């Protein structure tokens, strides 16, 4: 067994292992704007059966993803979706200084203690899914913006 790492990226980064290291206040940013079809892929480091995943970043982040799906797979071949984010149209400029909660993220007072109150997080539940690893799929660009994960957490940070 291993630890999680990050294994694809449409951009460098500033540190990707803070996306997973269990941590929800430490953060990477990936260092550019995304395009429809790029990708951020994480390696868990092991199987582990998926019921919960929450992509979480504080509340004020403007560096949020806008359109886009978090993806779970086993193989590396078939990509499942596990939370739908936007409408995968592109956003405008006017959208630049939104926060999380403008484009549908729920708060961290929503969580049931799992979530920080000053973080901002979206989520899919109930999944059942077995899985390697996990990925955003850009879904359309936004050119105005960076990405930036506090963490993509798995199963509620559970053993
Ligand atoms: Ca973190
Ligand atoms: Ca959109």
């Amino acid at each position: 067994v291993y630890e999680p790492s990050l294994v694809d990226a449409y951009v460098g980064d500033d540190g990707a292992k803070k996306a997973v290291d269990g941590d929800l206040k430490t953060r990477v940013k990936f260092l550019g704007a995304p395009s429809t079809g790029d990708t951020i892929v994480y390696d868990l480091g092991q199987e582990i059966l998926v019921d919960n995943l929450k992509y979480v970043v504080l509340d004020t982040e403007v560096d949020h993803v806008r359109d886009g799906k978090i993806q779970l797979s086993l193989d590396g071949e078939t990509w499942t979706d596990a939370i739908n984010i936007g409408d995968g149209v592109e956003n405008g400029v006017d959208d630049m200084f939104s926060t999380p909660l403008k484009n549908g993220y729920k708060h961290g007072n929503q969580s049931g203690g799992i979530v920080p109150i000053d973080s901002a997080y979206v989520e899919g539940d109930n999944l059942n899914q077995k899985a390697r690893y996990v990925r955003i799929l850009f879904t359309a660009p936004y050119r105005h913006r960076w990405t930036v994960i506090n963490e993509l957490m798995i199963n509620n940070g559970e053993y």
